[PDB]
């Protein structure tokens, strides 16, 4: 149940802030 | 700016999805 | 069974064709 | 070009494997 959990939420994490960098940056 | 910031936003959209599903399912 | 794949199989896809055009262009 | 290059490497490589682990596990 969790290592589901984890890699969604690194993938999440990535996402989130490649979107912040394409306002930023 | 904007293409980008359209992709990311994708990005992050279906990643946060992924990720709630993940944790409620 | 099946909505993870097709899930992921999409994600691989938005993947690939960002690193190919990253490529490119 | 480069650093664009190693997101994108990164992405794809955590996707694919997002879906082999799903399409076999």
């Amino acid at each position: 149940y969790y290592k589901e959990i984890a890699h969604a939420l690194f993938s999440a994490l990535f996402a989130l802030s490649e979107l912040y960098i394409a306002v930023r940056y």
